């Protein structure tokens, strides 16, 4: 029925949800990210990245190393299934991905690659 969901990353380094469920009927899925708080992109920026759980660490490691002008994401990274832009306070961004590529029942992981956030800003994403 509904293939979208609005998520938030506040100035406390946290997402307002830690688990997403994609409905079996959804052929594509949308996540609209927004940033409540007062802090700037260089201090408390967030993004939304999807990858398999096993790929997370690498994606972060290389992400952080990728630097800011790169939305803390290795450019052209094959491990990234989907991702938004790194956004600062008072901003928003959205991404819509191809569900047919997802493996039903596989618990994927989504998270922010901004330095030091992933440990606390991560969660599951499962296709029902
Ligand atoms: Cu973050």
């Amino acid at each position: 029925a509904e293939c979208s969901v609005d998520i938030q990353g506040n100035d406390q380094m946290q997402f307002n949800t830690n688990a997403i469920t994609v409905d079996k009927s959804c052929k594509q899925f949308t996540v609209n990210l927004s940033h409540p708080g007062n802090l700037p992109k260089c201090v408390m920026g967030h993004n939304w990245v999807l990858s398999t759980a096993a790929d997370m660490q690498g994606v972060v490691t290389d992400g952080e190393a990728s630097g800011l002008d790169k939305d803390y994401l290795k450019p052209d990274d094959s491990r990234v299934i989907a991702h938004t832009k790194l956004i600062g306070s008072g901003e928003k961004d959205s991404v819509t991905f191809d569900v047919s590529k997802l493996k039903e029942g596989e618990q994927y992981m989504f998270f922010c690659t901004f330095p030091g956030h992933s440990a606390l800003m991560k969660g599951t994403l499962t296709l029902k």
